[PDB]
C-alpha cells in the first residue's frame, strides 16, 4: 500500500539510469496515482517542464493500427484486403530464408498482416535476420528526411523473410500500413491522425512535429543503442550520455510522417488516447471506433508457441498479438503484475503504457533511453498493479 | 452512428457493381435498420418493387438443414441413420483421389455427414476436385429440368472424393438431404418445407417457383460466373450484364425442388425465418423446433485447422460449421465485425443473412450478382454491428 | 569432335570469357588440351606460356591435403579440438536467424574445419545470420592483415549453428590455415613450399606472383563485387575488369590464407590434381599414404532432399569429403561424371575433377567473377563425352 511508483521511478533517478521520468495511473477515466522524477536533461538539470514531450517511438504503433481500424469500420479497406489492390509495387513479393534461397511470395499480403506483424517485413535492426542488412544499406530507418511513399518504393522491392501469414516477426509493416492508408485514401496519414483521433481527443502536443512551443519541451534523450551501424552481439552498457538521432527523427520536417515510430507526445495526450481504449469513445461520448470493431481489434489474434512472443529475441511473457499490440493472455505465464485481458505497447526509448479493462485503469511511463538494460516500463507497471487491489 | 448500412449499399449501386439491393435489420424481433438502393434492372431502370423477388442459391441450405432437424425430432431418422437405409442406391459407395485411385468406402454415409459436407460428395463447380469434371458431365447442377429423385440415381453412382467423416468439403449433400428427406418420409421436400415452416410462418412469397404474381417482383440476375463450362482459374470481371442461368433455376416448374439452391423468397419471408433461430418459435410461439434440438443444431460441430474452413480456396476466417451453416467460434481470427456465436449462411448471387444471439439480431442482405467479386454480405453485417453497440 | 575446343571457343566467342586453358590427362599423361582467347580484351594479347591464374577456393584442396599430411605425421588429429591450439577460439557463441545467442554446446574440431561443419560463415553468404558481421569486419576484404589477426577478429564472432550439427560452406579453411600454424610453429605458406609444391615441381604456385610473374597474370572479369552486400540477384555476366581493391595482393610477402589467395598455372595445377590419383610424385615418392588419401576421399558428409548447396546453388549428387566434392550418385548427377570423381572451383571460374574409374583429371583456368555460365562443369562434361 505505500507508493511503490515514485519508489520505482526515484530509485532509478538516483541510480544514474533514467535522467527524467512521469508517470500517470487513471481508474475510471480520473488520475489516482501520478509523478515525476529527475530532470529534463542531466546537463544543466533543467527541471522536467510542464507538458514534457516524448518521443515515442513504437508507442506511435498503437495510433496508426487504431487509425486503420476507423478505416475498416468507415468501409476504406478490409482486413482481408490485399494491399497490392492500394499499391502495385507490392504485387510480386519475393522471399528469402538463412540458406540464401529465393522464391516468390505463395500468398497476398493484406491488411491484417500489417497489423498482426505476419506479412513477412523485417526491420533494420533485426539481429541476425536474413534481410535486415538490405535493410540497413537502404537506411530506410536511418533516413528519416525521405518521404514515407518514396521509402516504400525502396522497400517495396525487397524480399520478405517469410511467406505473408505463415510466421510473426516484428516489423517494419506498420509503416507499410500508414503508406496503404495514404494509398486508399488519398489524403495523409499525419492529417487523418490528427482529424480523427488528435483533436477529437485534444492531444493538442502530439505529432510528427514539435509544437511552435515546443523545442523548449523536449526532454533530452540518452542511450548507446545506434541506429546507425550492425544490430550489436550483445547489449551496450547502460550509461546517461545523450544520444546522437542523426536524421532518423526530425523535430520540424512538415512532411515526416510513419506508421511505426516518430511521433512526439505527452503523458497527458497519451494518457488521453489510452483511456478512449477502454470504450472507444470520446469522454463527452463522441464514438472513434464502435464497441463491434473495438472487440475485433482487442481480441486476441496471433498466438504463440513455447519460446512465446519474442522481438530480438527478448520475452514478452504470456502475451499474445492483437490488432493494436499486446494482450495478457495467461497470468500464469506472465513475468510481471498484470491482470487477463491487459493491453498495450511501448517504444524504444523506454516509453510504455498499458489498459487494464478489469479495473477500468490505464497507465503510461515517459522517459527517453535508448537500449535501456532496465525493464522501467513493467516495473512501473507493477507497481501500479499491486497498489490498486 | 452514422447509417453506415445505407452508406455501403449506395456505394454499391453508384459504382455500378450491383443493380439493387435490399437489407432489413431486426432486434427483438422487430426492424431496426432497413433500406434500399439502386433499380429491379439497370436496362429499364424499374424501380424495385414492393416484396422483391430473390434467387436465393445456397441460403436454401439452412431451410433444408432446418426441415431435417424437425424431421429427427418428430422420430423420422436420427444423425446416425445411415442414408442408404433410405436409398440402397447410395451402397457400396466407392472412394476417388487425386492419383486416380479408386477403392470402396469405409465407412456408411449418415445423416450427420449430410448435414456437416463431411459425406464425400463434391460440387460441379468446384476447382480442382478429382471428380467435379464427372459433376459437369451428367450436368448435376445444370439439370434443373431433372426430376431430384433421377439427378440423385446418377450422382449415386459417382465416386466419393474422401471417405464419410473423415473430411470437410462444401457440397451437394444437402441436395442428398432433400432427397433421403423424401425416402424417409414419402412426401416431396417442397410440400414438407410449405406444411412446416413456411406456411407458420407465413413466408408466402416463398418457394421454387414464382407466385402467380411473381414474374413483375423478380429481380434481374447479373454476372458472369458460367455454370456451363469449366470453374474459371482466375475470377470473372465484376460487370453488370444480365445471367443467362440456362435451364438450371426454372422460374414455373411445379417439380423443381432441391437442397442446396432453388428457392426464391423476399427480404421479408428470409428475415422470418431468420428470426425465428433466435428461439426455435414462430412469432404466436409455436415451437418449430424445441429449445434442445435447437441447441443440438447450433453447436459447432465441424472444426478446422491451420487453413479454416475454405470454400474453393476462400476464408470463412474464425467460422466454425454447424449443422445449419457456418458459426463464429473466434472473434480473434474473424475478418470483420462479428460477435462469437453469430451464424448463418449466404447464396451464390451475394444473398447473405446472419443471426446474432448476444444482440437478439438478425439481418439479410438481398441482391443478385453471381461471381461478385466484392464481399457485400459481410461489408453489411460489419456495418449492422458498428450500429448496434 | 573436339567437344571441349567447340565449348570454349562459344564462350569466347559470346563474350563471355576472356581467355580459357585446359588441360586433361589420363594415366598422367595429357590427352586433350587446347586454349582459347586471350590474357586480357582491352589489349588482346594472347595467353602467354605459363599464364597464372587466381584459383581462389582450388585453394583449399591443397591446404586440406597439407592437413592431411600433418595428420598422418602426427601434428594433429581429426578429433583435435582447436582450441587446443588456439585459445582464442574456447567459448564460442551460436546465434540464429531470431538473434537468439547460445553458448556452442560442442568444441570446433579439424575435422570440423576440414568438413565445413564447423558453424563458421562466409562475408558474402546471402541471408546468412552472421554474415554482415562478416562483412563489417572486412574479413575477406583486408588482405593486407595478417592471417593471424584476422583470425582474432574472427574468433570474437558468433557461429550459426553448433559445430558438427550443420554443413555451411565457409572460412573454416581459413582458420585450417591458421591452426596448422600454431601447431607447427611454422608458416603456412613455408609448410605447403616444402610438403607439396617443391616435390611436385609446382614452381609457379603461391601466394605472390613470381619475379617474372607480372606479365603472365591472366586479367580477372566480372561484377560480382567483395565491396558491398551481396545481391539478391546476379550481376549481368559483361566482361569488364574485375576490382579486388586489397583483397589479393600480388607481390605482399606475408599474405597468406586457407581458403583463397594462391596464384598457380594449368601446368601447376595438373600436377597437384595428378598426384591425387596415388599421393605420390610422378617420381613414385609418397606424399600421402594410401590409407589416409582413402581416408581423405571417402564421402564424409551426406546431404539431404536439398542436397549440398552454396548460396542456394546446387551440387547434384555430391557428397562432401575432406579435400571438396565427390560424386556419390551419378542419377542424381547434373553433368556427366563417375561415382568417385572428386575436385573443387573457385571463385574466378577455375574448375578441375578427378575421376579414379578412368585415371583421369582435368582443369579448366579462366578468370571471371560472378560467372552465370558452369564452364568448369560445361568442360568436364564435354572430356566425359571425349572418352
Ligand atoms: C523498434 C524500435 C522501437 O520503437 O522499439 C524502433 C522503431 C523505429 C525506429 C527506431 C529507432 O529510431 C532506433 C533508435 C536507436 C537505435 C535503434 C533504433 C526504433
Ligand atoms: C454453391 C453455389 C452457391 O449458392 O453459393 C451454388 C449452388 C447451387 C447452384 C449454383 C448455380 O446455379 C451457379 C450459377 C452460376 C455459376 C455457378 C453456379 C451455385
Ligand atoms: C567463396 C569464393 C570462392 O572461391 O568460390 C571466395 C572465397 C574467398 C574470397 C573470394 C573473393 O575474394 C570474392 C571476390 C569477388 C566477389 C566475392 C568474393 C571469394
Amino acid at each position: 500500500m505505500p507508493d511503490l511508483l515514485t519508489n520505482v521511478a526515484e530509485n532509478y533517478v538516483n541510480q544514474d539510469l533514467f535522467a527524467g521520468i512521469e508517470w500517470r495511473i487513471d481508474q475510471d477515466g480520473k488520475p489516482i496515482f501520478q509523478g515525476c522524477a529527475g530532470v529534463k536533461d542531466i546537463e544543466t538539470r533543467t527541471f522536467i517542464p510542464k507538458n514534457a514531450i516524448y518521443r515515442i517511438y513504437s508507442m506511435t504503433k498503437p495510433i496508426v493500427s487504431f487509425l486503420a481500424m476507423m478505416l475498416i469500420e468507415r468501409g476504406v479497406f478490409r482486413l482481408s484486403s490485399p494491399i497490392q489492390n492500394f499499391d502495385p509495387r507490392f504485387k510480386s513479393m519475393k522471399v528469402i530464408d538463412q540458406h540464401a534461397h529465393i522464391e516468390p511470395a505463395t500468398a497476398l499480403i493484406t491488411i491484417e498482416h500489417l497489423l498482426t506483424h505476419q506479412a513477412g517485413f523485417s526491420y533494420d535492426f533485426s539481429l541476425g535476420c536474413p534481410i535486415s542488412a538490405h535493410y540497413r544499406d537502404a537506411q530506410l530507418i536511418e533516413d528519416g528526411g525521405r518521404d514515407l511513399t518514396d521509402m516504400m518504393g525502396v522497400l517495396a522491392e525487397l524480399p520478405l523473410v517469410f511467406h505473408p501469414g505463415t510466421q510473426w516477426k516484428y516489423s517494419i509493416s506498420t509503416d507499410v500500413l500508414a503508406h496503404i492508408i495514404e494509398c486508399a485514401t488519398g489524403e495523409r496519414v499525419d492529417d487523418l491522425l490528427q482529424r480523427l483521433i488528435f483533436d477529437p481527443l485534444d492531444m493538442q502536443d502530439t505529432g510528427f512535429s514539435l509544437p511552435l512551443d515546443g523545442a523548449s519541451r523536449l526532454m533530452e534523450v540518452y542511450g548507446m543503442r545506434s541506429l546507425a551501424g550492425l544490430p550489436a552481439l550483445k547489449p551496450a552498457p547502460h550509461v546517461l550520455v545523450p544520444a546522437d538521432l542523426g536524421s532518423s527523427h526530425p523535430t520540424d520536417d512538415p512532411d515526416f510522417r510513419r506508421g511505426g515510430h516518430g511521433l512526439y507526445s505527452t503523458l497527458d495526450d497519451y494518457m488521453a488516447f489510452a483511456n478512449m481504449l477502454l470504450s472507444g469513445q470520446t469522454p463527452e461520448g463522441e464514438t472513434l471506433l464502435s464497441p463491434a470493431v473495438l472487440k475485433l481489434a482487442l481480441a486476441p489474434r496471433v498466438h504463440f508457441g513455447a519460446r512465446g512472443m519474442r522481438i530480438n529475441d527478448e520475452p514478452f511473457a504470456g502475451y499474445s498479438w492483437n490488432l493494436l499490440g499486446r494482450v495478457m493472455t495467461d497470468v500464469g505465464a506472465a513475468a510481471y503484475a498484470t491482470h487477463l485481458g491487459e493491453f498495450g505497447w511501448s517504444g524504444a526509448a523506454a516509453t510504455y503504457f498499458w489498459v487494464d479493462p478489469t479495473k477500468n485503469m490505464t497507465g503510461c511511463v515517459m522517459t527517453q533511453f535508448l537500449g535501456s538494460q532496465h525493464p522501467i516500463g513493467s516495473d512501473m507497471q507493477a507497481a501500479a498493479m499491486s497498489m490498486l487491489g
